[PDB]
Parts: structure tokens; C-alpha cells; sequence
């Protein structure tokens, strides 16, 4: 349902999510993608027209997707989905090359993400996507591998800005 919010500049879809950390900050909560059952990502979703701030969207999506309750302790700023469009696959032009580097052909981001760090206060056995997804705690190293395996570097950037212990 086209009830979603878009950047008036880049036309990118506005999304908010949470890097949910344990009190000791050794672990982060990850959910499984709905589409790709074996891919581990973090809670996030489209801002809706009613929502007065990114924090609202973020805490709602952390409930709906992960049955997680906690307090936002930090704004992790923005990261972007810079994945090229679908039609890119079989186009005549695909890359733009410099004398000292190579890059993908210029395009607007799919998604603009506003991330917060949440400290987990409770996890509930029942939530709206109870049976549609799985959820579990992971150390930094496992989370990092999960997000590379999911092909979501931008979610790893958001994770890297968090106070999660990397040691
Ligand atoms: O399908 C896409 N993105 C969808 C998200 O998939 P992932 O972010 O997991 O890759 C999905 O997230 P989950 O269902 O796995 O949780 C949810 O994105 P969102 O939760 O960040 O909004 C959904 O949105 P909805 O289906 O509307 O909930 C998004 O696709 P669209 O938002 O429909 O474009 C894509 F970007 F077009 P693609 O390149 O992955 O094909």
C-alpha cells in the first residue's frame, strides 16, 4: 500500500531501524529476511505518513519484526542502499572507471535508512511476525559475517557506528 514516505530530493524510500544491543553490549539482535529465509538482517521498515519522527518508525518496526522492547540510547545517523536498479543486469553501460579506481554507474539510492541504538529491556515470545521470521542474538563477528552473507554492507556500517564491543 503506497502509504510510504520518500526523500523529496533523491526519491529514495525513507526507512528507520534499530541496532538493538544487550546491556553488556556484547551482542546485537538480528531477524531473518521474510523473502530470503536464511538471510540475517536487523529490524527496519518504511516510515509512514502519520509518524512524527524516525524514532517512532524505528521502535514500531523493532516490535513488529523482532518482539523487542527497549530505550533508544543513540542516533546512528543515516546509511543508504546504493544497490543498482533491477534493469542494470543487462544494460550497455554498467560501470564508470578512473585511472586509479573503478565504480558502479551513478544512480539514486533505493533506500535512505535512519538507525538508532536501542538497549534491549525485554524480548517477548509473541509479536506480529512471530511465525513469519526468526530472531536471535549474535556477537559482533557473527553479525558482521551475517550482514556480508546477506549482502547488506550499509546495515554493517550502521552496526559499526554502534557501541557494540568488537573485541
Ligand atoms: O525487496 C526489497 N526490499 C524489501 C525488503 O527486503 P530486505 O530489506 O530484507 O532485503 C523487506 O525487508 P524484509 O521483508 O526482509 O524485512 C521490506 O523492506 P523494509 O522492511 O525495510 O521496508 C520490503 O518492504 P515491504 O514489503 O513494504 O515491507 C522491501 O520491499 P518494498 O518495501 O516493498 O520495496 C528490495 F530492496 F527491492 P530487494 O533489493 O531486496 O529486492
Amino acid at each position: 500500500r503506497e502509504n510510504q514516505v520518500y526523500s523529496p530530493v533523491t526519491g529514495a524510500r525513507l526507512v528507520a531501524g534499530c541496532i538493538c544491543l544487550t546491556p553488556d553490549k556484547k551482542q546485537v539482535l538480528m531477524i531473518t529476511s521474510s523473502a530470503h529465509k536464511k538471510r540475517w538482517i536487523v529490524p527496519k521498515g518504511g516510515v509512514e505518513k502519520d509518524e512524527p519522527n524516525y524514532e517512532t518508525t524505528a521502535q514500531r518496526e523493532t516490535w513488529e519484526e523482532a518482539g523487542c522492547i527497549g530505550k533508544i540510547v543513540a542516533n546512528l545517523g543515516t546509511v543508504e542502499d546504493m544497490r543498482p536498479p533491477k534493469d542494470w543486469n543487462k544494460d550497455i553501460k554498467q560501470f564508470e572507471n578512473s585511472r586509479k579506481d573503478s565504480e558502479v554507474a551513478k544512480h539514486p539510492p533505493r533506500t535512505e535508512f535512519h538507525f538508532y541504538e536501542l538497549e534491549i529491556e525485554n524480548l517477548l515470545d509473541k509479536f506480529p511476525e512471530c511465525h513469519k521470521r526468526h530472531r536471535k542474538l549474535y556477537s559482533y563477528t557473527e553479525a558482521k559475517q551475517n550482514l556480508i552473507d546477506a549482502k547488506r554492507p550499509e546495515l554493517l556500517e550502521a552496526l559499526n557506528r554502534s557501541a557494540i564491543i568488537k573485541d
